[PDB]
């Protein structure tokens, strides 16, 4: 026996260390159903159609038809041409402290969103506006996962890779928080006020597009903050002790932990709100950056020495990456090899795998 029987000689630079990180697609489970063929993914355990054209057909692009004249269709009604009820003659925003009568159908749907964040996300959260059309968001599975976690746990830490598009889900989450909660102050912190403003900006766009029965009245619409009639608000701040101490956040979102200089100081001021006290919700998303403060935060959470709930999502979350150039499901065998060749294995890991160096 000069050599083994059934190995597989296919090469992948991703399996070039003391481990097999990616399995060849030929080894996957397959099945026929509905006239098409399906492959089960190794990342998901879920079933995908062999032909990319069919994954496309299962994830349609629902366009949102503008409506400003038919209130009965409350799911999309928006009193745009009624200046009396607009926040400063703006078309997409509702004024504050304005009353209206509702049907039982409306109330129940409102309560349905308040308790099912994923429903609210797949049903009313829209993207764009002036180009290609106002459409529903195409939520990815990893995004549903985060909405659910962030929703149920008080403290959350996310270790993500780049290229995933996480700000969309973050924007959706905060839009939900201030929309269904009263008198809650939210604070967005980041390395620079610039990054905070964009997260806030994205959150406003998701709010502007909500239909009137779900959109609260705007009491303030600034570039660095907003406030609603239900007393809730959101402000963009530059991670610093003062920002934290001069406020009473009910929830804090920290984008970039891993790359915040002198995080220990900001961290110090925050634990008061995190620990024994009002116990505000704290959500931190980030991508790994060496063995710094974040390494000992993630570590404490992955083990279970922190109250923080750990969540991780890497390159294989964008499902279109699982289909090769021939438009055939290969579980990302080709998208990783290509991406690597176009750069490096070293670079791939710190960009698509959330590894720590």
């Amino acid at each position: 026996m000069e050599q083994p029987i059934n190995v597989l000689n296919d090469f992948h630079p991703l399996n070039e260390a003391g481990k097999i990180l990616i399995k060849h697609p030929s080894l996957a489970e397959r099945k026929d159903e509905d006239g098409i063929h399906w492959i089960k993914s190794q990342w998901d355990g879920k079933w995908y159609p062999e032909k990319f054209s069919d994954y496309l057909r299962l994830h349609k692009i629902v366009k949102i038809p503008n409506n400003s004249d038919k209130p009965e269709l409350f799911q999309t009604y928006k009193d745009k041409n009624n200046k009396r009820s607009r926040y400063m003659g703006l078309p997409n925003l509702k004024r504050a402290n304005i009353k209206t009568q509702w049907t039982r159908e409306m109330v129940e749907e409102w309560k349905k969103c308040r308790d099912d964040i994923v429903y609210f996300a797949e049903t009313y959260c829209a993207i764009t506006h002036i180009d290609y059309g106002v459409i529903k968001v195409q939520l990815r599975d990893y995004q549903r996962d985060m909405l659910k976690i962030m929703s149920s746990k008080r403290m959350t830490v996310c270790n993500l890779s780049r290229q995933l598009g996480k700000t969309t889900v973050v924007a959706i989450f905060l839009a939900h928080f201030v929309c269904f909660n009263k008198d809650k102050a939210v604070g967005i912190l980041a390395h620079k006020g610039s990054m905070s403003a964009e997260v806030l900006d994205r959150t406003k766009q998701a709010i502007e597009l909500l239909p009137d029965f779900l959109q609260p009245g705007i009491v303030e619409w600034n570039k660095g903050s907003i406030e609603l009639d239900n007393g809730s608000s959101i402000g963009a701040y530059a991670s610093s002790p003062d920002a934290v101490r001069g406020n009473s956040f009910a929830m804090i979102y920290i984008e970039d932990c891993a790359f915040i200089p002198n995080f220990h100081d900001s961290w110090l001021a925050i634990q008061p709100v995190i620990s024994s006290g009002r116990r505000s919700k704290i959500i931190i998303t980030t991508t790994p950056n060496g063995l710094n403060h974040f390494y000992d935060i993630w570590t404490a959470a992955v083990e279970g020495k922190s109250g923080f709930e750990p969540y991780t999502a890497i390159w294989n979350s964008v499902k279109e990456r699982l289909y090769n150039d021939e438009d055939i499901f290969d579980d990302g065998w080709q998208w990783s090899i290509q991406t690597i060749n176009g750069s490096s294995l070293a670079q791939f890991r710190q960009e698509h795998t959330a590894a720590f160096e």
